[PDB]
């Protein structure tokens, strides 16, 4: 089920790093084993609802502290194909005093970088690029 | 059952681009068709509880995860039908010192396009369109 | 039962557009005569218990998604009957910098349009003026 | 059942406006009638698992609708009786740049009225008044 | 069961004032009165699913509603026994613009009362007292 | 139980205060008994659902009620062990206007004791020194 | 188990630090241990709804009691291999009048260590260095 996993997420396009998409794979290989060994043991007659109980309250707590890291994900997903946000486009993020001003360089799924005038490299999470004034010049 | 729900997006006037309907539609045709595989399988005597379990957990997980797209796109169905947001009409939006001036030139279901004074392009997410005190000239 | 629900939010002045009150009387026939199914469905013996997740799940993602919409119309609601919010009232909405100043011209269920001393037209958010120190002059 | 809601909401001081109590009575009544039809319905074999789920999606939508009216009702509830907040008493509201300044003329479950110097109405949400440093002169 | 109550809030501390300590006492009462019925109409056969959902959606309401007040009079129970927060010291809170200054006159469980240089007296919730800075001269 | 809690809180470090690990011995002792005189309840053939609905909203209120105080105990001891923060340390806490400036005199599970410069006793709480710049000179 | 998941967590790289490595394996493998002994229990017949209950509400509550330190211990897995933040690299944290100047002297789980230009020790938590603009020079 892992090369199933790993062709769909290559497919879909939600995962393009060869690492991530091998971990995912394998993350999501081993909950649908776990979750269907689960459904063998309770059709037999086994009680499932502890196992079941510990196993959500871990996967929740599991998905809260992942949230930041979930978030930057989807919006680097989503902000893909953007005319705007291109290599050598002088864009500018933010309004009032909370302003970033530079030049796109390269783009990752944590982190966009601009080129500042004095040469610093700026790391702007996709999340606050995702809710923020993109201005293009 | 593909077609059915291609036809109901496109009546209901949720989804107007081709190619979100088409992803939109096999998604909810998958769901449906999982569920009643889901249903079947309890029916017959086998237990369902991790299945249902592992689903709801995964779900609610990516429900979370696409919240400001989410929101982003409700807002742009919304909206949709404004006399105030014209092409064409120099509006501004925000109050205080988080204020945005320009001329609205497109609209787009993530993006709200205005040009300014000097020509820069910006990208009002819709969202804070929503939520803010828009002024129309 | 589309006709009995367009009655009772027609009585109960919930709602009062047409086409609002038209559609939301859609919906919840809709909902109930599907509740109904269900219910028949599993008092036979059928299974009932991944179409509920899945139906639950589905509506929750959906009602978080229409959180500002809902909120905004629930404002309108409850400012009905206002003697301060009325056509030619000239009020004053907020405090500090984010202030707001006009005449009332109009009053909807998403927006309240007041008319500034140069002529621009404001839309201030039912939501924003609910939980905001109102000025009347 | 609603005399004796009526009955009970006038004793117990939570609703004192008669047409609030009527209507709070009603729907009171048509719950607890509606709870106990379900719970009969459930008794004799019918399944009711969906029209739960159903009643409580609704319930739970339509309370989190309500959120800002609900907090308002429980802070002028709860600002009842005392000595500071009355009619005659130089009262100023707020810290910092959102100050509020005047004399208390009347109260209501919703607003609280405060003359300014220059005659204008002060409408201050009792949500505000209640998390906020009151200042009496 | 009233006067076990009583008792037990008495010997506790968690409530000082009689009336408020009756009040409570009569609710505690009433709810372990409802629960055992409740459970006893469970026992012998009768449905008790709609019974159990409708009183916990409408215990959850009203305990979200009643947040604010559950907060401050948590933090009035805490702040017992702090020797900074006494009669005559000088007491400041907040730091910045939102700064308050003043001595200490009285203790509530809903403000705190300060006096001021002029003599307006200040009411500052305990929540606030809680997360803030307080320094003591 | 209540001296198998208390040796067990005495060592695992959590809590240190002799009344607070009485307190919290008690009540974990009384809470274990609760629950498991609730198991053999329900072992007979007793319905427990009303009891566990009503002892869930229960704990989940007052567990709500407590997250300031929880929040600030948990920072306390995460805290614990930190070269920076010691007796004789000019320690800097915040960025900004919310700035505070001081050397640490004592530590307690509720406030961080700061000695200012002209002598005043700041009371800087534990939640706010673990989400801030703690500048150590 | 202690030293399936002791190998578990080292061969992962999720935690370090032996010390607490060992500290999460005893958890981790006190947590298996207590559900299978439920699940076991349940299998016979012993009811074991409000022990899952109580365990369910305890868990949520300490869960929901160390969101900090989980987040910032996710941010610092999270940045880890990241060419920006490196010991020597003159970084800056933050826009606007929250900004933070210093060099990186070493990396922890809690904190991020900056040397000032006056030699002043800061102390960033890793969760604010994630959400915000990280400029490197």
């Amino acid at each position: 089920m892992k090369r199933f996993f790993n062709r769909f997420y290559l497919d879909t396009g939600i995962i393009a790093d060869p690492s991530q998409r091998s971990l995912a794979s394998r993350v999501s290989a081993f909950l649908v084993q776990g979750a269907v060994a689960f459904s063998l043991l309770g059709t037999i007659g086994v009680d499932t609802s502890p196992l079941i109980a510990a196993a959500g309250v871990t996967g929740a707590t599991i998905g809260f502290a992942l949230k930041d890291f979930g978030t930057n994900f989807v919006a680097s997903i989503v902000l893909s194909g953007q005319q705007s946000i291109r290599t050598g486009n002088l864009v500018c993020i933010g309004t009032g005093l909370n302003v970033v001003k530079g030049k796109v360089v390269d783009w990752d799924t944590r982190y966009l970088y601009l080129r500042s005038s004095e040469g610093h490299l700026l790391h702007v999470p996709n999340n606050m690029v995702l809710n923020s004034v993109v201005t293009w010049e």
